[PDB]
């Protein structure tokens, strides 16, 4: 919804996201998936430089990603690390939504 929330939901300072821990918190409400970008915030914000009206943007660079994917046991997850492009909604020069991996 906004850059502050995007950071909380989708930027991780550790590649080893503690899935079973963090996914159970209110912010994620035990949902079945969440993609985290392992990066300091400024280079992620830079993706959206100059873009005013809401627009989805696919990164031209690949980034380190950490996914928390649910197992067959509700709320145990598997952490999967990968490298890929991702799509974000840019608005007023900042990412405000994570759209998906690999494509808009």
């Amino acid at each position: 919804q906004d850059w502050l929330t995007f950071q909380k939901k989708h930027i991780t300072n550790t590649r080893d996201v503690d899935c079973d821990n963090i996914m159970s918190t209110n912010l994620f409400h035990a949902k079945d998936k969440n993609t985290f970008i392992y990066s300091r915030p400024e280079p992620v914000k830079a993706i959206c430089k100059g873009i005013i009206a809401s627009k989805n943007v696919l990164t031209t660079s690949e980034f380190y990603l950490s996914d928390c994917n649910v197992t067959s046991r509700p709320a145990k997850y598997k952490l999967k690390k990968s490298t890929n492009k991702f799509c974000v909604t840019c608005e007023n020069q900042a990412p405000v939504h994570f759209v998906g991996v690999g494509s808009c």
